[PDB]
C-alpha cells in the first residue's frame, strides 16, 4: 500500500494514517472485502482476511 501512494504521489497521505473500539464494524469491514483471482494477490488477500478473522474471533 505504502509503494503505490508512493507510485500514485500520495506519499504524503500514508505516514497521515489514524484510527477511523469499534470492533464489530471491523468484523464487518474485513468479512465484505473482495477477493481478487487474476494477482499472485489473489491468496496473498484472502489469507491475509483468514488470520485477522481468526485472530479478531480469538480476541
Amino acid at each position: 500500500i505504502h509503494i503505490c501512494l508512493i507510485k500514485n504521489g500520495m506519499d504524503h497521505m500514508y505516514h497521515s494514517f489514524d484510527v477511523p473500539i469499534n470492533w464489530v464494524m471491523f468484523r464487518e469491514f474485513i468479512n465484505s472485502l473482495p477477493g481478487t483471482d487474476i494477482p499472485p494477490w489473489n491468496v496473498m488477500t484472502e489469507n491475509f482476511k483468514k488470520k485477522c478473522i481468526a485472530l479478531i474471533n480469538s480476541k
